[PDB]
């Protein structure tokens, strides 16, 4: 049923799924030396290509490629529209390697026709807490520890081809051609989300919404007003009504997060992700890259008192076409980011988040129930929305978590 994913190094079912019992690699230890040293051989008509991440012209080629034809829902109402200036965030953190962003152009106009990003990141993924109790009971220890150590592995993100290329084979080509650049550079594992089923997931988790302005929502169908708002005499002032939220956060103590403030954020942020099976550790650098307010793509704030950063929250926007509305053109969202709570509950601190996602504009509040994003869905009104996001490894045998076991957020 599959003629690519059966030939790579993936667990194949949920059956081979659920007999994992220890974190590690799937396939034949291989060397550097091993892999072929020239790209993977491609019809005369295409040729690969390396985007330069800091020409502005190769941004705006990837920019295009994937405004048109990136992730849609399901019933083709709205697309992603990931920004240029985001990209080059995603695209570029500290010690990036431009060799594992790949794409593939048509050799007579270099229009882009399919991309693939791989970035670094460094990633806790050795056996989980669960199957480690279980490795106790057998007097299995030893092995259960053996991939403890954080890897520094390659994140997939961005896997696009064009709409007039579907269904030719492309996506298998791409994702090899990744594998050997990556592999070139000693790295074996990839970490990989997808709302599609494929072979097979490590854990899924639920996505959620929360509305930020409500009348807009209705008005682009991202949201109807539901069935029991019509007994009422009058729908959408109750909307709004159920939904309003304060000018002015409510945390004093909250401002936004400055250069200074890296080491503390670092610090409180590391900590809490040690309580996850699987979640990234970031250097400084890292947390600079990632935190650091940029306008228009990712806001932080901290919460200080007494001169020390307690508690913060960040959130990233992407913004989405809106396929046909003649009112609206784009559904501005903000998706929920890293955070940390040490002195207030979290629903508390994520208040704040959609205070601020409100004032500054957002139309919604989006996430998927990874981290303890549970913890505040029914009191901040999130609701659950259709479908699941799904996390794989490549080349990494991994027992099932829960996604409330998982603390890597995917851009
Ligand atoms: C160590 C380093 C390793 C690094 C690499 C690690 C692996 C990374 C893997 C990628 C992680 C991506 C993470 C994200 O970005 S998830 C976002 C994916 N992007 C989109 O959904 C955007 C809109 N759609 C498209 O652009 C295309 O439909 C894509 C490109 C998705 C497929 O193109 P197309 O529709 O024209 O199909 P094909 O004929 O060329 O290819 C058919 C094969 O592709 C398999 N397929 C379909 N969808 C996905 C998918 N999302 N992940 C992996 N495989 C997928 C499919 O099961 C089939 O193989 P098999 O079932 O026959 O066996
Ligand atoms: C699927 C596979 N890989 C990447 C993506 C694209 C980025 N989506 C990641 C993401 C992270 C966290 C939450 C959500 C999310 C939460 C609630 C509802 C939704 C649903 N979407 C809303 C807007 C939109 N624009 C284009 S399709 C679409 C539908 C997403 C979405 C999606
Ligand atoms: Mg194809």
């Amino acid at each position: 049923a599959h003629a690519f994913w059966s030939t790579q190094p993936v667990p194949q079912t949920e059956d081979e799924t659920e007999k994992i019992v220890f974190a590690g690699p799937m396939d034949e230890p291989k060397t550097v030396a091993d892999i072929p040293e020239e790209p993977y051989p491609i019809a005369s008509t295409f040729e690969w290509w390396t985007p330069n991440m800091e020409a502005a012209d190769d941004i705006h080629a990837i920019y295009e490629l994937l405004r048109d034809n990136y992730v849609e829902d399901d019933d083709s109402m709205f697309r992603f529209n990931y920004s240029e200036e985001f990209l080059q965030w995603a695209l570029c953190p500290p010690n990036y390697i431009p060799d594992w962003h790949v794409a593939v152009r048509r050799k007579a106009d270099k229009k882009l026709l399919a991309f693939i990003a791989g970035v670094p990141v460094t990633l806790r993924m050795g056996t989980p807490k669960y199957m480690k109790v279980k490795a106790q009971e057998k007097g299995e220890g030893e092995e259960a520890a053996k991939y403890d150590e954080p890897r520094h592995i390659c994140e997939i993100n961005f896997l696009c081809v064009h709409k007039q290329l579907r269904e030719k084979r492309l996506a298998p080509i791409l994702i090899k051609e990744a594998t050997r650049r990556v592999n070139r550079t000693n790295v074996w594992q990839a970490v990989y989300t997808a709302g599609v089923l494929l072979p097979t997931p490590y854990a899924s988790g639920q996505y959620f919404h929360r509305s930020l302005n409500p009348e807009k929502l209705v008005e682009i169908r991202f949201s109807g007003i539901p069935a029991q708002y019509q007994k009422f005499q009058n729908p959408m002032a109750m909307l709004k009504r159920n939904y309003q939220l304060p000018s002015a956060p409510k945390n004093s103590g909250l401002r936004e997060m400055k250069p200074s403030d890296v080491p503390q954020v670092r610090r409180i942020l590391m900590n809490y992700l040690d309580s996850f099976d699987v979640g990234p550790v970031f250097s400084d650098a890292e947390i600079s890259h990632y935190l650091l307010p940029r306008d228009g793509v990712v806001f932080t704030y901290v919460v200080e008192n007494d001169k020390k950063v307690t508690d913060f929250f960040s959130f990233y926007r992407i913004p989405s076409t809106v396929i046909g509305n003649s009112n609206y053109n784009l559904l501005n969202a903000a998706y929920v980011h890293y955070y940390a709570a040490t002195s207030i509950p979290l629903h508390q601190l994520i208040l704040d988040l959609l205070i601020v996602a409100h004032s500054r504009g957002f139309d919604v509040c989006n996430m998927v129930e990874i981290l303890d994003n549970r913890s505040f869905v029914e009191q901040l009104k999130f609701g659950a929305g259709d479908g699941h996001l799904r996390y794989y490894f490549y080349n990494w045998a991994y027992p099932k978590i829960k996604p409330s076991q998982v603390a890597l957020v995917m851009l």
